[PDB]
């Protein structure tokens, strides 16, 4: 709470208030680098190769070139800051160029920057410039004081918001004082007071304030007074750092990284023990040999995965089948492939948000889409008692809504913040009572039918609330001058308020199991004196005693091709729930019509202080104490339906599921009514085409309505997981092969394992000779995108993890042992291992190893793309031409013997025959189609 006076300039200009300068990282950015790295320092593989780097800091463990040392760590740092440092420096850039934006001061009569701006002084902000800070409107260019504002960057709202000024201060210019409250966090709330001469209090709210990222129009300029200072602005509190996201793939990579660390440590112990424990310094020997074993795999895997994220995001955002998709968190674009649960809303996500009124019932008299003649002639007769009730009901429909019009040649269009009333006005104009232009800021109501033009005006309005479930108005006529109080909303709150009437409950139930969402209308005749004593000013006095008018039933057309999507889902074996705050009867009806339940599948319901339905209170009570047994029940049930849920229990459901099973779930939603279930989700998908947009921009993914996600999960997540699995398999594959090569060399020559490979050879093998086949396999697939619909069942082949486990690691280890051992032993046997021809043995070893890699990458090929087959030939010719001139220091010699090629071909044939035959027999064993 503060008191703002514009005439007391120095007391805020000097100090006591935060300057408009925003600083992010200066003199602390260095302190920022380890702690952020600390999360990366939490993962044991980063620890692993970071200690590999740190080992050579001792001036005794330099075993290879420094060019083999700097490039991996430098390149991984370059990649990992490539995404974030550019954004950080751009943030600093438009922070600095915004804080020097010149602004005119009424008192100082000259332009000053944002730094010189203070609190309480009056600024004329123009149409073509953004609002600098948080202010409150006191005078505008419009005599009414109303203007349209834009906050596309402040919050997720994209439409243009009404903002009125104080009527007392809009006429002004004498000095005017304000009183404000403490800094808060709410993005849709404000409170204040205006004090003028002789202390005349004037109220303030969110309707009369402008914040830091607001954009002005609907005027030329306006006079506004600053309120919040620097850090006190809500953007400094309502914006928080995004939490780190962890995928299961990287966790199991960390696990197998520890496994490989232990394995190579044991191998180093074995080689050192077999050496004879000489040289009197065992520890330096085991450390240097460990580093020699640990210099190929851990760093290459990281960059391969990062390039995988990059190309995967490119492929997602470069599909004609998937128009206008946005990835917002590229840290884990991978877990979508292994998802078992779907948590979703029906509002927009599972619907088209197209509304049509179908049945309306008043006084045991039911009207439908048909029989519009009676209601039409009633409208024409507006300008016995049942007819009067009908026309009054039409009047209440046509007035109480908060819809905005827009004119064109014909079929005048309507937009609002709740489109159910757009459906209402559509029905009313279809009957014959055509509403027209609405000020929605001043008092005007125009309604023309086949007769004569009718005009009203609202005496007072109360906006709808997400908790009040109500909206009420009072309206005065000009033609007949009566006071009509009208109330609209849910019956659950106003049923006891309206009357002691009997015919509400059972009819609401009737249209409930008709699959119709229904709201209810009441009226009351008021007078002038009670209206003005009400206007003297809590909520209790507004509603005293109403009278029921009727109720309406509106249906919605479900989303395009829901049934195909759902059948593809449970032929993919994936599990889907349904949590939404709707009513139980409309929920079961819409799930039946969406074919969420097949034949049979008995439905059970829960109400407390196959299929199953549970209310929100009972959901919280079962998530309250009886947690674990409830979790055990819900996991095995094919479908779960919940009703009457405010988002906190949705977030709790997500948290307890992810914490009690450790699996990856998908939680898709839209609008402000489900903001929590994305921010706590493993993946969040945005919905476009519906009024709500903050959740979609605050999400991680974006699809049109529902369809893309389907093809995003079947054809894209599965392929992503398969190619990542092949990448990991191949990288540990050739790393273990070369490591076993050095190991067998040390067995056959007890000098040192270092003596086999040093220098540029291992550098090029780590970087230049092998990455191109890996990135070629990164693009390879098997099944066309058009064919993923026919065969979703392959999902049931990835839920278990048969490709990433301990046994998979052992299988790849054993295969690598086999091939590396046969190559090394046969080479040493056929080449007569000595110290003179050592160049010949090491050359044929490197050549055979690299060509074996470049052939086995071709073995694991499903489709032969025109862009893929060139990649390995380029590396092959690069190897061929890199021998005589590029390297030309190590392993120099002839090597072009007639018997050399024969021996090489036979040894490679021996090494690649059993795996090729095994793949052929496995293809004969498990034929896909
Ligand atoms: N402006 C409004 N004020 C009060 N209640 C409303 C409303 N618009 C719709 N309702 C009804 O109240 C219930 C909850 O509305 P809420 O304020 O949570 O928005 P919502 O996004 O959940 C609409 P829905 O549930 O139909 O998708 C809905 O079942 C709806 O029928
Ligand atoms: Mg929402």
């Amino acid at each position: 709470e503060r008191e703002i006076h514009p005439d007391t300039t120095p007391v805020y200009d000097r100090n006591r208030y935060v300057s408009n300068e925003l600083s992010n990282a200066k003199y602390n950015a260095v302190t920022f680098v380890p702690t952020l790295l600390y999360e990366q320092f939490k993962f044991f593989y980063n620890l692993y190769f970071l200690v590999v780097a740190l080992s050579q800091a001792v001036p005794a463990l330099r075993i290879g070139y420094l060019s083999s040392y700097i490039v991996p760590l430098a390149f991984v740092l370059t990649v990992t800051m490539a995404k974030e440092a550019i954004d950080d420096i751009q943030r600093r850039r438009r922070d600095r160029e915004s804080n020097n934006e010149l602004y005119h001061v009424i008192t100082r009569n000259r332009s000053i920057p944002s730094k010189d701006l203070k609190v309480g002084d009056l600024i004329k902000v123009h149409k073509g410039d953004r609002i600098p800070a948080d202010l409150v409107l006191l005078q505008s260019s419009e005599p009414s004081g109303e203007s349209f504002i834009k906050t596309d960057q402040l919050d997720g709202e994209t439409d243009w918001k009404l903002r009125v000024a104080c009527p007392l201060t809009q006429n002004l210019i004498n000095r005017i004082s304000i009183t404000a409250s403490a800094p808060e966090k709410s993005i849709h709330k404000f409170l204040g007071k205006v004090t003028y001469k002789d202390s005349t209090s004037n109220p303030l709210s969110v309707d009369n304030t402008l914040w830091a990222n607001t954009v002005l129009a609907s005027s030329g300029f306006c006079i506004a007074c600053v309120v919040y200072t620097g850090r006190d602005t809500r953007q400094a509190m309502n914006t928080t750092t995004a939490k780190v996201k962890t995928g299961l793939l990287e966790l199991e990579i960390n696990s197998i990284s520890k496994i490989l660390c232990a394995c190579v440590f044991a191998l180093s112990i074995l080689l050192v023990a077999f050496a004879g424990f000489h040289n009197d310094d065992w520890y330096i020997d085991i450390l240097r040999y460990l580093i020699l074993f640990s210099t190929i795999i851990p760093v290459s895997l990281r960059v391969n995965l990062d390039l995988a994220k990059s190309v995967y995001a490119h492929q997602i955002e470069h599909d004609k089948t998937i128009p206008e998709t946005i990835v917002r968190t590229s840290t884990i674009p991978e877990d979508l492939g292994r998802i078992e649960y779907l948590l979703s809303d029906k509002t927009g996500t599972l619907t088209q948000n197209d509304m049509q009124l179908k049945k309306i019932h008043l006084g045991t008299v039911s009207y439908t889409s048909e029989t519009l003649d009676i209601v039409s002639d009633y409208v024409q007769s507006l300008v016995k008692d049942m007819s009067f009730r009908v026309r009054d009901m039409i009047l209440t429909l046509a007035i109480c809504h908060n819809v905005t019009p827009t004119f064109e040649d014909d079929e005048l269009t309507y937009q609002a913040a709740s489109p159910d009333e757009i459906a209402i006005v559509k029905f009313t104009e279809s009957v014959g009572l055509s509403l027209f232009k609405r000020d929605r800021h001043s008092i005007s109501l125009l309604h023309e039918h086949s007769g004569k033009t009718l005009n009203y005006e609202i005496l007072q309005v109360f906006p709808f609330n997400s908790d009040s479930k109500r909206m009420g108005i009072i309206v005065r006529d000009e033609q007949l001058d009566e006071y009509w109080f009208m109330q609209k909303g849910a019956d659950t709150v106003m049923s006891k308020i309206v009357e002691s009437n009997d015919w509400l409950e059972e009819e609401t139930g009737n249209m409930a199991r008709e699959g119709l969402r229904t709201l209810v209308i009441g009226r009351k005749k008021l007078n002038k004196k009670i209206y003005e004593q009400f206007q003297k000013e809590i909520t209790k006095y507004l509603e005293h005693d109403l009278e029921l008018l009727g109720l309406t039933g509106v249906e919605d057309k479900l989303q395009k091709d829901v049934k195909s999507s759902i059948e593809l889902l449970r032929n993919a074996g994936i599990k889907i729930w349904m949590l939404t705050g709707d009513k139980v009867e409309t929920a079961r009806c819409v799930s039946i019509s969406a074919k969420l339940i097949s034949r049979g599948q008995y439905v059970h319901t829960i109400t407390k202080v196959a299929c199953l339905l549970i209310d929100g209170e009972s959901l919280g009570m079962f998530l309250k104490h009886y947690e674990q047994e409830f979790f055990d029940v819900v996991v095995h049930l094919p479908t779960v339906i919940a009703c009457r849920c405010t988002p906190q229990q949705k977030a709790d459901v997500a948290l307890v599921i992810r914490k009690m099973t450790g699996k990856r779930v998908c939680c898709i939603g839209d609008g402000g009514n489900d903001v929590s279930m994305i921010q706590c989700a493993d993946v969040g998908v945005g919905i476009v085409g519906k009024e709500g947009k903050q959740a979609s921009l605050a999400a991680d993914f974006s699809i049109t309505q529902f369809c893309h996600l389907t093809e995003l999960l079947l054809w894209h997540g599965r392929n992503s997981y398969k190619r990542s699995a092949k990448l990991a398999q191949f990288v540990m594959h050739r790393g273990l092969i070369i490591a076993i090569c050095q190991a067998v060399y040390s067995i056959c020559s007890l000098f040192e394992p270092i003596a086999l490979y040093q220098g540029w050879l291992m550098v090029g093998y780590a970087t230049c000779y092998t990455m191109a086949p890996v990135f070629s396999l990164t693009l390879d697939h098997d099944i066309e995108e058009s064919l993923t619909k026919i065969y979703p069942e392959l999902y049931k082949e990835l839920t278990e993890g048969k490709s990433l486990s301990y046994k998979t690691f052992f299988v790849w280890v054993l295969l690598s042992l086999f091939q590396g051992s046969v190559i090394q032993l046969f080479s040493q046997a056929f080449t007569s291992l000595l110290d003179t021809d050592f160049t010949r043995m090491v050359a044929i070893s490197f050549t055979a190893l690299v060509v074996n890699e470049l052939i086995m990458v071709a073995l694991e090929i499903y489709t032969w793309n025109k862009t893929m087959l060139v990649t390995e030939i380029a590396t092959l010719l690069f190897y061929i031409v890199s021998v005589p001139f590029l390297g030309d220091y190590f392993d120099l010699g002839y090597m072009t013997t007639v018997n050399y090629y024969a021996g090489l071909l036979v040894i490679l044939l021996i090494s690649i025959f059993p795996v090729w035959t095994a793949k052929a027999i496995y293809r004969r064993l498990h034929p896909p189609s």
